[PDB]
């Protein structure tokens, strides 16, 4: 009930006009089994802490910050104390984004390791 | 076990793509095998991430190529592309979602005042789920 009465007045600060909030993407995908839903909110908390971090950083000079570090605090607590494993696994799937597509050594060790991987995945699913 | 025209076309691939020894096996693989542990649904979901991250890869090395290393590798493409089609739909689905929320423009104020707009929905849904007694009860294992 701090978290609700926090948020409606961090939304006074972060006023945007309805031309704005409809017109442009949305900014979420639609929340999609259980360890799929789990996941998805994972990535989801993450993101929240990743853009609270700038908006403290976006703060002239550098209660709003008295504010935005209680929201952070509140959505760093839930995805680490209920989160763990969708978080090693959302590593790992940025960790592949990060991957050099450009250099010929990556380029030919991920050949080499192309038919294991291959074998792998198609085993996966005749199972 | 694959088929021999992969294993055929990816050794003659090889030579086109030659490195020493030293520089491949400086023991830092492209793709760790760690994450194929635990449950099924992990496992397929990080393997369809894989065969994603080869689909752009060749790619590039299909654009880095000038002017039947080329059919080499549009062929080593398409069973990547048919084998995630076929078997990795469900999972190239989450796949986007995630990296849809990788993408969010963060230091942008209308993108934060939107996020913003949700987060109370958010948490509130992601605690909620967060112990349904099975998420809960596996939770408990791992300690």
């Amino acid at each position: 009930a701090r978290m609700n009465k926090t948020i409606q007045n961090l939304l006074q600060h972060y006023n945007i006009s309805n031309k704005d909030r409809f017109n442009g993407k949305p900014v979420f995908p639609k929340e999609p089994r259980m360890e799929t839903k789990m996941l998805f909110m994972g990535g989801v908390l993450e993101t929240y802490e990743k853009l609270i971090g700038q908006m403290l950083e976006q703060l002239p000079n550098t209660s709003v910050r008295t504010d935005l570090n209680y929201i952070l605090k509140k959505v760093q607590e839930l995805r680490t104390n209920r989160f763990k494993e969708q978080s090693k696994l959302l590593q790992g799937l940025h960790d592949l984004g990060d991957i050099k597509m450009n250099n010929f050594i990556i380029q030919s060790k991920a050949l080499w390791e192309l038919q294991w991987m291959y074998e792998e995945a198609s085993s996966l699913s005749n199972n």
